C-alpha cells in the first residue's frame, strides 16, 4: 500500500504530465520502442515506424500515448482503489492485445525515464520511489486479473 504522502508525490508529478499529455505520451512510447524494439510488433500499423522522426510525426502514435496516459492517470488518482478502472484494461490487454507483464515493466521504465528527463526538480528520489511503488501496485493488480481471465503472461 502507498502512504498518503507517497500518493501526493505521484499526483504532484502527474499534474506536470497533464500540462502536455501528448508530448509526454510520445516520448514514453518512443523510449519504449527504442529500448525494447520487439514491442513495436504488438500493433500492425506500427511496423511502418522506422525512424524517431516518423514516430514523432505520427498522429496515430500521439493518440495512442494520450490514451495510455489518460487511463493510467485515472487509475493513479484512485490511490489504489482502482478495481473498476483496472478490470476493463486487464480484459483487453490479456485477451485481445496480449501484452505480457514484462512489457508493462518496460513501459513503466519508460514512464520513469521521461518523468525524470522532463521534471528532475519534481522527480527526485522520494518522488521516483513513490511512482515506482504506484506502478508496481498497478502491475501486481493487473497480473492478478490476467490470471483470473486465464492469461499467464
Ligand atoms: C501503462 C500501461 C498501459 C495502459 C494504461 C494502456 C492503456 C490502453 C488503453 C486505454 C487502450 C484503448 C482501450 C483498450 O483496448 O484497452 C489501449 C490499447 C492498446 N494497447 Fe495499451 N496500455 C498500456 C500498455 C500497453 C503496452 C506496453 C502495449 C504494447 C507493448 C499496449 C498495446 C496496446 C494495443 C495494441 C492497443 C490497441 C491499439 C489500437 O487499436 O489502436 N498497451 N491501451
Ligand atoms: O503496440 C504498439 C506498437 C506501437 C504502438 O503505438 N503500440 C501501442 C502501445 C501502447 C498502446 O496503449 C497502444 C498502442
Amino acid at each position: 500500500v502507498l502512504s498518503e504522502g507517497e500518493w501526493q508525490l505521484v499526483l504532484h508529478v502527474w499534474a506536470k504530465v497533464e500540462a502536455d499529455v501528448a508530448g509526454h505520451g510520445q516520448d514514453i512510447l518512443i523510449r519504449l520502442f527504442k529500448s525494447h524494439p520487439e514491442t513495436l510488433e504488438k500493433f500492425d500499423r506500427c511496423k511502418h515506424l522506422k525512424t524517431e522522426a516518423e514516430m514523432k510525426a505520427s498522429e496515430d502514435l500521439k493518440k495512442h500515448g494520450v490514451t495510455v496516459l489518460t487511463a493510467l492517470g485515472a487509475i493513479l488518482k484512485k490511490k489504489g482503489h482502482h478495481e473498476a478502472e483496472l478490470k476493463p484494461l486487464a480484459q483487453s490487454h490479456a485477451t485481445k492485445h496480449k501484452i505480457p507483464i514484462k512489457y508493462l515493466e518496460f513501459i513503466s521504465e519508460a514512464i520513469i525515464h521521461v518523468l525524470h528527463s522532463r521534471h528532475p526538480g519534481d522527480f527526485g528520489a522520494d518522488a521516483q520511489g513513490a511512482m515506482n511503488k504506484a506502478l508496481e501496485l498497478f502491475r501486481k493488480d493487473i497480473a492478478a486479473k490476467y490470471k483470473e481471465l486465464g492469461y499467464q503472461g
